[PDB]
This record gives C-alpha cells, structure tokens and sequence, in this order.
C-alpha cells in the first residue's frame, strides 16, 4: 500500500499518470495517486508563488510560505518527501528499489531555479527529505520528472503497474529475415548455454560502446 | 521552427507536452509536436504490435515490420530518429544542446522488452539515429523518457531562450525562525558571487563528486 502525493503548479501535467494505474491495484488499495495544485496554498489575489532571487540574478524562487503551508497540509511524520532539481542527488535503480516498499511518498514539484531553501530544511526536522535529479540535464520544471519517478518506483510494487553491471544486448522477433537483416542464427540454435554465451558477449560489446563508465 | 513526432502504444500519455514550457513552445509556433498511435501502421484485426522473442526470455520485442512502415511515413534523410532505451548512449546537456539545432526528431517510443533491433538498423542506413538512456533506472516504456527529452531539449531552442546549483532564497528574510544567509541581503555583489560559487562547489562534492572527479558513493 502506497499513497503518492504530487503538488505542482501544473496539475494536468501528472492526470495521464494517474489514469495509468490499473483499476484491479487501485481497488485492492495498492496504490493511490493524488495530485494537487500549489495554488491552492497561495495567500494573496494575484496567486503568487515565486519571487524574485535574495542576491540577485536571473529568474523567479519559488516562495517557502506558500510552499509551508502546502506540506504542512499534505506530509505527516510517515512521509518521505521527494524534490526533484538538476541539483540533486542522483535518483537511480538502487533508490527505485528503496522508494518502493515506502507508505507515502510526497513529490513537490518546482522550477529548476529552485524552491526556497529554507523549504526544504524546515521540513527535514520533522520528515525524510530527499533532493534527486533524474539526469544530467537542466529541465524547466520538476514536473517530467516526477512522472519518471512515479514509473520507476510503483512498477517495482507488485502489481501496481500491470507488468511483471551490463547493458542489455540486442533483441529480435518474427520474421527471421526483414529488409535484408536475419535474425543472429545462434539464437535460433536450441543451444540455451550457447545463446546464454552470445548474449553476455553482446551486452559486453555494448556496455563498452555506449557505456564504458559501467567496467 | 523544430518538428517532433512521437511514436507510442499510449498517446495519450504524451498529453503533458501540452503544458508549461514544450506547451507555450508550441503556442509560440516555435516547435510543431505530433503524437502518433503505432497501431495505425498494423494490418491485422488484432492490430498487433508485439511477439515473443527469439532465443528465449521474458516478455515480448516489438515487431520490426509495424515499425519499419510507420517509421518509412513520418521520416525522411533529414530526420534524427530518437530511441529512449535504457541500454543507449547517456542523453545529457550536452546532447540537449545538439539536438535544440535540428529541423526535425522523430521519438521512437517502445514498452515491453524493447524493439527489435533491425528497425534502428534499417532507419541507420537512411538517416542518423541516436538510442539514448536519461539515466540509470529502469521505466516501462519510452514515453516518459520522451517527455524529459522534449523538455531538456525545447527550453534550448532559440526563441524561448559543470557544476551544481546551489540553494536559492527569497522573500521573506525570516521565516520559521530560519534566516537568509546575510550576505544576501548585503548588496555586495562581490561576495555575494563568491558565496554562490561556494555553496555550489560545496553541493557539488556533497551530492555530486562525480562531477569534481572524485569517488562517487
């Protein structure tokens, strides 16, 4: 059973997610998403939530009270509340794993010039804080990846997403022969140690390609 | 302008390209982004998209004729052909900065256990195609990699416009009984930079010594 929250200024962002999850695991109370706009917590008319930067610079921070108030409703003392930024730590399989025998998760959502930090230590006195980047690369927002941390964790929960080192080498189906190319005749072999054999050699090839930071 | 066609089982998962930043791109008639169903390219009544591997395993490979024929429509000589895996070449900012100059990226999106690989093979011998990994975990399928993708990537293009950041601040100075560092609010630019560049390289090698050329944990 878990409770992901997600608060970000554009709610329709997280909706196809949302209609993702198989009715038999929302029903057997596996998982629930909830997903919540930020605005909700603003103070004034104008609906305001960043501001501009203490010390100058380009862009907008996103405000604390505002962002106070919105944990203070959504997280308890059970919550472990995930910021996605450029400036994270590195979210990978192994945190995956982690993040997926979790009873709630709350992911705050924010432009990549950042959430008002003193949002984020407040909220580490009380809960478990974990600031993650997704990737090598600057996003506008924390939005996407959110969506990608939402996939990688619940399809690691049993039955929440309907499916059930070395990089992995190429695969092949029907037909054996398509545009000039055969399937490698090995895999068709019926020597399983042998395939067993050539796919190793194949993910190595690979993993020194396109990945030689994995040997 | 940038075209961009995605390729995906689910198109309505690529709905999100609608909002915030790819959404006002797109308003702004800076990038023209298509979704398309690859079931539109099947032939049976059963529109079949998948089937078992060869040489044994779990789950199933993408076929390579539904591909080849969809992918023959939307690209031409000119097209970078995109393939989210999480076997690719990392997709970086560097890679983002490359691909914000092209005229046209076609999204390859696939599920399962992947696509067969002579559907990259046969689109490499007409145009230039890049399988890229946004990072070290495993999703479902291709979609939401697609999503990063277009996002790291749009925000780049002309007309909408290392190290770690480090934390941001902003009204009001006090709050919760947590201050401001002070020489923010000091208007010395001078030691407001130097500041800055402290904080980042000190986040840096807290969450990132990768990137300083230390040891990672």
């Amino acid at each position: 059973s878990m409770k992901i929250d997600v608060v970000t200024i554009f709610p329709e962002y997280l909706q196809p997610v949302r209609q993702s999850l198989p009715g038999k695991a929302i029903d057997a109370g596996l998982v629930d998403v909830a997903v919540h706009d930020l605005r909700r917590w603003t103070h004034d008319v104008h609906k305001s939530v960043d501001d501009s930067p203490y010390g100058g610079g380009p862009g907008m921070v996103m405000k604390p009270t505002v962002w106070g108030d919105a944990l203070d409703e959504i997280c308890t003392s059970e919550t472990l509340l995930v910021v996605p930024t450029p400036a994270g730590y590195p979210f990978t399989q192994e945190t995956a794993w982690q993040w997926s025998t979790e009873d709630h998760l709350v992911i705050a959502c924010g432009r990549y010039e950042g959430i008002d930090q003193r949002v984020a230590d407040d909220a580490a006195t009380r809960m478990r804080v974990r600031e993650v980047s997704i990737g090598d690369y600057v996003l506008n927002g924390g939005e996407a990846a959110a969506l990608v941390i939402i996939e990688a964790v619940l399809r690691l929960v049993p039955g929440v997403l309907g499916n059930a080192s070395l990089l992995e080498g190429p695969s092949y189906t029907r037909p054996p022969s398509w545009r000039g190319m055969d399937v490698p005749p090995v895999l068709l072999s019926g020597d399983h140690a042998k395939i067993a054999a050539w796919r190793a050699e194949q993910s190595r090839q690979r993993t020194i390609e396109r990945r030689p930071d994995l040997l």
